[PDB]
C-alpha cells in the first residue's frame, strides 16, 4: 500500500499547512488531558495514603 | 507557497534545480573568460584579432 | 499505474 500511504502523507501535510494558517493547535487537547491525568494520579495517591493510614472500614 | 511546496515535495520536483545548474554554468563561464583574458594580456588585441 | 498517474496529474 505504497500509493495509499503516499497520498495519505500528502493529505496530512496539506492538513498541517491549513492548521498552521488557521493558528489551530491540533495537540492542545492531548496536552490538557495529560496534565489532567497527572492531577488524577496525585489525588489518587493522597486518597490511597489516607486509606492505608485509616483502613477501609474507618473510611467507609 | 506552503501548499505549493507540499505539492512539489509529493511530486518529487526540485524547484531549485534550474538555478543550481545556472550557477554552475556561470562559474564555468567565469573560468573560460579568465583564460581568454590571460591570452589577450599575453598576446595583445592586435595579434589575437 | 493508471490511478497513481492520474493523481500525480491532478497534483
Amino acid at each position: 500500500e505504497e500509493i495509499t500511504k503516499d497520498h495519505k502523507v500528502l493529505a496530512r501535510q496539506q492538513l498541517q499547512v491549513l492548521a498552521r494558517y488557521l493558528k489551530m493547535d491540533l495537540d492542545n487537547g492531548e496536552r490538557k488531558f495529560l496534565k489532567e491525568k497527572d492531577t488524577v494520579a496525585e489525588l489518587q495517591a493522597q486518597l490511597d495514603y489516607l486509606n492505608a493510614e485509616l483502613g477501609e472500614f474507618f473510611v467507609n
